[PDB]
């Protein structure tokens, strides 16, 4: 997250850290959202590679023991059938991970609330992006969870020539673009929490940013629109 600030300890209890094994060590690669005690929602491009993954819930400081973490393996990876690694702009950047065990819910670990199918947010709706991603373009990962106020940019405006043009589709959500705040590498797969009816719900899965950089004016962070995949999500969790 570029231009963010440290989040209150465990104030976004559904946020998870997706890590892979590198030799004998583990490294953070993406964010995610705990939607069930044994199911995680993240980005498809986060699990394209065949690596050993693990999920960490109740996390805050990646390099220190906060006394609230729970580590669990990933036993199954279900990527959306239409996902294309060579065309992220085609959408469908979403995947569900079945955990090897059910985590224990508490003050620091809670399920994320999903919106009702087809829900579209009005322009400039209040939302927050969270993650341990890069704090600067080509910079380094954050040690502690970061958050940044990132209001939405409606489709009509985001898909205009003065912004993303045709690169953005209706199955995505755009937020930010003030040239100061945004998502960045490492935030991918993470949530975009938006305030709706007095409650925070996960309306987006961080998908991509500009090649020119993370925080670029008129180039909002692009998110997979969760409300367009509710039936798919339900069908997967009801079968496996
Ligand atoms: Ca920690």
């Amino acid at each position: 997250v570029v231009g963010g600030t440290e989040a209150q300890r465990n104030s976004w209890p559904s946020q998870i850290s997706l890590q892979y094994r590198s030799g004998s060590s583990w490294a953070h690669t993406c964010g995610g959202t705990l939607i069930r005690q044994n199911w995680v929602m993240t980005a498809a491009h986060c699990v394209d590679r065949e690596l050993t993954f693990r999920v960490v819930v109740g996390e805050h400081n990646l390099n220190q023991n906060n006394g609230t973490e729970q580590y669990v393996g990933v036993q199954k990876i279900v990527v959306h059938p239409y996902w294309n690694t060579d065309d992220v702009a085609a959408g469908y950047d979403i995947a569900l991970l079945r955990l090897a065990q059910s985590v224990t819910l508490n003050s620091y670990v809670q399920l994320g609330v999903l919106p009702r199918a087809g829900t579209i947010l009005a322009n400039n709706s209040p939302c927050y992006i969270t993650g341990w991603g890069l704090t600067r373009t080509n910079g380094q990962l954050a040690q502690t969870l970061q958050q940044a106020y990132l209001p939405t940019v409606d489709y009509a405006i985001c898909s205009s020539s003065s912004y993303w043009g045709s690169t953005v589709k209706n199955s995505m959500v755009c937020a930010g673009g003030d040239g100061v705040r945004s998502g960045c590498q490492g935030d991918s797969g993470g949530p975009l929490h938006c305030l709706v009816n007095g409650q925070y719900a996960v309306h987006g899965v961080t998908s991509f940013v500009s090649r020119l950089g993370c925080n670029v004016t008129r180039k909002p962070t692009v998110f997979t629109r969760v409300s367009a995949y509710i039936s798919w999500i339900n069908n997967v969790i009801a079968s496996n």
